[PDB]
RNA sequence: AGUU
């Protein structure tokens, strides 16, 4: 009994979608804005600076925080994701680590490990993004150590994104708790559903695409990271002609209705979550053509990493525009989302 | 498949 029967809502998100939704954010709001800046990050910071300098003497050493703690919307058992450029690193792309990168992890492992100031808690080489996961003991934070600055981009455009328009990070966070109690964290991510918000709120002119904050003119260069485009332009959203909501109950519960009935009849099959182009029924069968010319060129230079677009659930990165978010969510894992946001849009609907 |  699978395609003809509706996966039924995990009771853990049913009482909290029934439960009033002033309960969801009476501490979560104010925890996550609070997250953004505290002074534990200036101690890992320094803590990683010093650890790992002698490691590679001679060489710039900078470290860049992101993640949702960063954006804002984290809690208190959020690691902290850090990217640590060693050797002027910043604007090179690499889609899989290259040999060196690998080489340089390597060499940062024996570093936690030695000192007793953190515990070495694993070590994912083979990661498209390979990481050094590890506890600063000081704090007791986990961090996600990378050598990719990809990440570290893309939180500084959610960063402008949520504090022009806050309903995006009210929104944010209830769908990450949303997602934490489906059990849907393995094939639907955090960052996943953060940009699947920001293309529906753009669809209601609410935010800009991000293409249009990066029209390359006399006035405006691109910062380039290989072939992607990693600044925009900080505008006001006076500016960009985009009104500025005040994040209330009434007004989030209407929006988080919208937007699951919105991705419960989404044609997966034919279109794109696409917070690049920002507009609506953005065709799989299109896209690569819709972009700038870099990325043409990065792919013909690289055959094996244009996006992944024959996959079930297709979710393009606004910046690293190779990079179908979602490309390991399932069929299955495709049909319980949809499932599941249908009987959440029925369950915030007041008739 | 593992950061975002």
């Amino acid at each position: 009994h699978m395609q003809h029967i509706t996966v039924r809502l995990p009771k853990k998100a049913r009482a909290m979608i029934v439960g009033e939704i002033t309960n969801v954010f009476k501490d979560k709001y104010p925890i996550a804005d609070k997250l953004k800046v505290i002074p534990e990050y200036d101690v890992i910071e320094q803590d990683l600076c010093k650890l790992l300098s002698p490691g590679f003497p001679k060489q710039p050493l900078r470290v860049y925080k992101f993640g949702s703690r960063i954006t804002g919307i984290g809690n208190r058992s959020s690691d902290l994701d850090l990217f640590v450029d060693i050797g002027n690193t910043f604007h090179t792309f690499e889609h899989r680590a290259s040999n060196a990168t690998v080489a340089k992890l390597r060499a940062m492992r024996k570093f936690f490990c030695d000192s007793e100031d953190w515990r070495l808690i694993n070590f994912i080489e083979q990661a498209r993004v390979p990481i050094i996961k590890t506890c600063h003991l000081p704090t007791g934070i986990e961090c996600d150590i990378c050598l990719n600055s990809m990440g570290f981009c893309n939180t500084n455009l959610l960063k402008y994104i949520f504090e022009s328009q806050p309903l995006t990070q009210y929104m944010c966070i209830y769908v990450k708790n949303w997602l934490e109690r489906c059990k849907l964290t393995e094939q639907i991510s955090t960052y996943s559903i953060t940009l699947m918000v920001i293309y529906f709120l753009q669809l209601q002119a609410l935010l800009p695409p991000i293409a249009m904050l990066q029209i390359e003119d006399a006035a405006n260069q691109a910062v380039l990271v290989g072939p992607w485009v990693v600044n925009f332009a900080q505008k006001s959203f006076s500016e960009l002609g985009l009104q500025q909501l005040k994040a209330t109950v009434p007004v989030i519960k209407g929006f988080l209705r919208n937007f699951f009935a919105y991705f419960a009849k989404f044609d997966y099959e034919h279109f794109l979550v696409c917070p690049y182009i920002g507009q609506a029924n953005v065709e799989i069968a299109k896209i690569e053509r819709m972009l700038h010319a870099r990325y043409s060129a990065y792919v013909s230079d690289n055959p094996e990493c244009s996006i992944q677009l024959k996959k079930p659930m297709v979710v393009q990165d606004p910046i690293q525009l190779n990079h179908n978010v979602t490309k390991a969510v399932t069929k299955y894992g495709l049909q319980t989302f949809v499932d599941y946001c249908q009987q959440t849009a029925e369950l915030l609907e007041e008739p």
